């Protein structure tokens, strides 16, 4: 019935230990106690439970998000908590996939171009909800949306081809999410009234 | 003696018209009124003519900096206009290029990485003078220089992969520009003292 959903937790885990070149869909049958042909009935290939588990990891931040925004902080502290979060889900994703995931197949295409679609949307409502608490100037609410969302998806990427899979360590994550704040700190003083 | 400088100039119009796939040996050739033959003396590879006219295009740059720099106007000026230069210089490249030349070879590995150090110090030069202008804080000159840098080719980044070579109009550009500012005159006011 959520057997599905132990066969996605065992791979969530073995993809973040190992990543999905180094594991096997045997190792996985191992963890969840079953076999090769039963794992086949609910997944025919790596790849699909590699995406089954992107998409638990998108789903979970959205949560989170749902979390931040029904916990009643102000427009500001909303979108820095934001910010955090997104950096932490990019976080995840690098350690589940350490390759070429972000530098790019058709499947993943449309799952980046959603999620940075939710992902503006979420932020035009931060900024909507500062608009009328009057915290931010309106204001395109769409254009700045975007605009810090770009923002930091352009810290990721300069940071990236910039590292390599293995040349990454820790400070490289402090980098990372220190610069996403310099951005988020900045972007805010654009509007704050 | 200078008839480098002509192949040179040649290629680059042809290239800045119809790119270096479809464009031909031959073509430079007969531009500059030799014979491939000839042309093999100072060029081996069409990639190679291709490489030397990226330099000289990375020269007009740093000629037009230099320009700028002893102009004598105040460093939030100078910045901005440098910001404007970049703008024009990544136009010039993508115009020249067409292709999958930024998202990117070893050779022009080196190429990019030395020039955003170039970049990154003529920054950190306007940082200084605007520093001991006073306009700026004292400051992590080069942290910030970084920033900014960063801060641009994350423009740059973002928008492509979005785009891609023919899918690129000329508000594509405008693009680009209107963004690369929008970053300048956020990042002056993290410094404007």
């Amino acid at each position: 019935d959520g057997k599905l959903e132990l066969i996605i937790n065992a791979a969530q885990k073995r993809f973040a230990h190992y990543g999905l070149c180094k594991t096997t869909m045997n190792e996985i049958a191992s963890d969840v106690g079953m076999g090769k042909a039963s794992l086949y009935y609910y997944f025919p290939d790596k790849e699909t439970l590699f995406e089954a588990v992107i998409k638990k990891e998108q789903n979970v931040f959205f949560d989170e998000m749902d979390k931040i925004l029904n916990s009643g902080i102000d427009a500001t502290a909303l979108l820095k908590k934001y910010v955090k979060l997104r950096s932490l889900h990019f976080r995840h994703l690098l350690n589940l996939s350490k390759l070429r995931s972000d530098f790019t197949k058709p499947v993943f295409a449309k799952a980046f171009e959603s999620f940075k679609q939710k992902e503006v949307e979420i932020v035009a409502g931060i900024i909507q909800y500062g608009i009328t608490t009057k915290e931010f100037k309106r204001g395109n609410k769409h254009e700045n949306a975007e605009f810090l969302v770009h923002l930091l998806l352009g810290v990721r990427m300069v940071k990236l081809k910039y590292k390599e899979i293995n040349d990454f360590d820790e400070s490289d994550y402090e980098d990372l999410d220190k610069n996403m704040c310099k951005v988020a700190g900045m972007f805010l003083k654009e509007i704050q009234t």
